[PDB]
């Protein structure tokens, strides 16, 4: 399968459309297609590449930097995010945990 995944930069107000597969992380696919997005880590161990949910889902098992609150909340580690579905992120949203 292949996801649609669309990115907003709410402070920018930009929106990019990426496809991205079922086995490739968000954040690898963006680049891929052109859209950098930041990141440190690149191992889901810290809060550099978060972004949050508005729709859809992800399987994020590889990370370990967010708490279950926060991941209720809808926070997602783009770096080890795989999309298990057509999904709107807000990138950009470090700043929000602190
Ligand atoms: S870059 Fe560190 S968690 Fe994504």
């Amino acid at each position: 399968a292949t996801f649609k995944v669309t990115l907003i930069n709410e402070a920018e107000g930009t929106k990019h459309e990426i496809e991205v597969p079922d086995d490739e992380y968000i954040l690898d696919a963006a680049e891929e297609q052109g859209y950098d997005l930041p990141f440190s880590c690149r191992a889901g161990a810290c809060s550099t590449s978060a972004g949050k949910l508005v729709s859809g889902t992800v399987d994020q098992s590889d990370q370990s930097f967010l708490d279950d609150d926060q991941i209720e909340a809808g926070y997602v580690l783009t770096c080890v995010a795989y999309p298990t579905s057509d999904v709107v992120i807000q990138t950009h949203k470090e700043e929000d945990l602190y």
